[PDB]
C-alpha cells in the first residue's frame, strides 16, 4: 500500500500555492483523492502530464487543474466541493474551508 505522506506538503504548481495535511483528511478514503484512472486508484501528483496538467484556470475538462481544486458537480469531490458540504450553513467554516481569501487554503 501506498503510504501518507508527512503534513504541510506544499502544493506549488501555481502562484496562489496551497498546504495540504494529510493527517487532517484521515477520515477521507485515500481513493477519494487518488481517484482510480483505467480502474485503478492513482497516486500521481495530480498535475503529472497526461493528468490535470491545463494551467488554464478557466478550463473544465478532465485536464484543468483549477477546475479539479475548485468546482461542484464533479465525479470525484473537489477541495472546494467536499469542503462546501462540510461547512452546511455555518458561514464561518465557509469562510474558513471555502473562502477564496482569508480561508485555510489562501491567505
Ligand atoms: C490514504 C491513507 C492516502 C494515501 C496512501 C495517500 C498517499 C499520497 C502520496 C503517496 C502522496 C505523494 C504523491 C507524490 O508522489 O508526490 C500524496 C499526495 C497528496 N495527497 Fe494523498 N494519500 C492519502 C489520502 C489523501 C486524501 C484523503 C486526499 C484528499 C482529501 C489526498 C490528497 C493528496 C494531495 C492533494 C496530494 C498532493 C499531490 C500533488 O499534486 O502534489 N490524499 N498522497
Ligand atoms: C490529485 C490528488 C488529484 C486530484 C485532486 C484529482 C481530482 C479530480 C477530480 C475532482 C476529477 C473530476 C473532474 C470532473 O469534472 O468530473 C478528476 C477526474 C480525472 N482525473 Fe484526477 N485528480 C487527481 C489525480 C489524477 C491523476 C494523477 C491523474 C492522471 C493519472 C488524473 C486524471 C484524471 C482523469 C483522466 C479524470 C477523469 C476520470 C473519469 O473517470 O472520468 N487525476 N480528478
Ligand atoms: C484538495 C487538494 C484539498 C485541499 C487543498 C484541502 C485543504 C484543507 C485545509 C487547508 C483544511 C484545514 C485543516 C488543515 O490545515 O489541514 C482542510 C480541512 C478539511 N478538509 Fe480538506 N482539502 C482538500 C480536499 C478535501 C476533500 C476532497 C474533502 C472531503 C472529501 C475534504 C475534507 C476536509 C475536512 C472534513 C476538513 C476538516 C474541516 C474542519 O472544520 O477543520 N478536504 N482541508
Ligand atoms: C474561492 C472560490 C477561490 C478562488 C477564486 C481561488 C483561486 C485560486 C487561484 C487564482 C489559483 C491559482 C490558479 C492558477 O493557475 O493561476 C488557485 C489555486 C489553488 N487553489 Fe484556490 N481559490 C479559491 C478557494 C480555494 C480553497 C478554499 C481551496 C482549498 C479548499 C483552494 C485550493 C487551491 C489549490 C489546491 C490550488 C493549487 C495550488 C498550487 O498548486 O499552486 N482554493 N486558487
Amino acid at each position: 500500500a501506498p503510504k501518507a505522506p508527512a503534513d504541510g506538503l506544499k502544493m506549488d504548481k501555481t502562484k496562489q500555492p496551497v498546504v495540504f495535511n494529510h493527517s487532517t483528511h484521515k477520515a477521507v478514503k485515500c481513493g477519494d483523492c487518488h481517484h482510480p484512472v483505467n480502474g485503478k486508484e492513482d497516486y500521481q501528483k495530480c498535475a503529472t502530464a497526461g493528468c490535470h496538467d491545463n494551467m488554464d484556470k478557466k478550463d473544465k475538462s478532465a485536464k484543468g487543474a483549477y477546475h479539479a481544486m475548485h468546482d461542484k458537480g464533479t465525479k470525484f469531490k473537489s477541495c472546494v466541493g467536499c469542503h462546501l458540504e462540510t461547512a452546511g450553513a455555518d458561514a464561518a467554516k465557509k469562510k474558513e474551508l471555502t473562502g477564496c481569501k482569508g480561508s485555510k487554503c489562501h491567505s
